[PDB]
């Protein structure tokens, strides 16, 4: 199969509303154009930008509507030596 690996230090680089990308349970989502569209609001994002935000999401309660969204920005996997537990 033919998936798409980042490691988190070039994840990392995508910080900014330019490119703005964001690791959750594992896998990488390129949020750029859902920034201005996101219910929650564009900052909450940019504070995570480049990050991990699995914990927040999860936290937020979002729905499975939500969820299902992820699939119009899904990007690729975490490298596996990178993985959080
Ligand atoms: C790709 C990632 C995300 C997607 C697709 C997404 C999607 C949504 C959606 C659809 C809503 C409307 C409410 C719902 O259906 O549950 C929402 C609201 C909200 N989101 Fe997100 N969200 C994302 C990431 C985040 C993150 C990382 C945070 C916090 C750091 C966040 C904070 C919020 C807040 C505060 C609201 C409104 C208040 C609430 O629903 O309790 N969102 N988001």
């Amino acid at each position: 199969p033919a998936v798409t690996y980042y490691r988190l230090e070039e994840v990392a680089k995508r910080n900014t509303a330019e490119e703005t990308w964001m690791v959750i349970h594992g896998r990488v989502y390129d949020i750029t154009r859902f920034l201005s569209e996101h219910p929650g609001g564009e900052e909450v994002l940019l504070e995570q930008a480049g990050a991990d935000a699995t914990e927040s999401f999860e936290d937020v309660g979002h729905s499975p509507d939500a969820r299902e969204m992820l699939k119009q920005y899904y990007i690729g996997d975490v490298h596996p030596n990178d993985l959080k537990p």
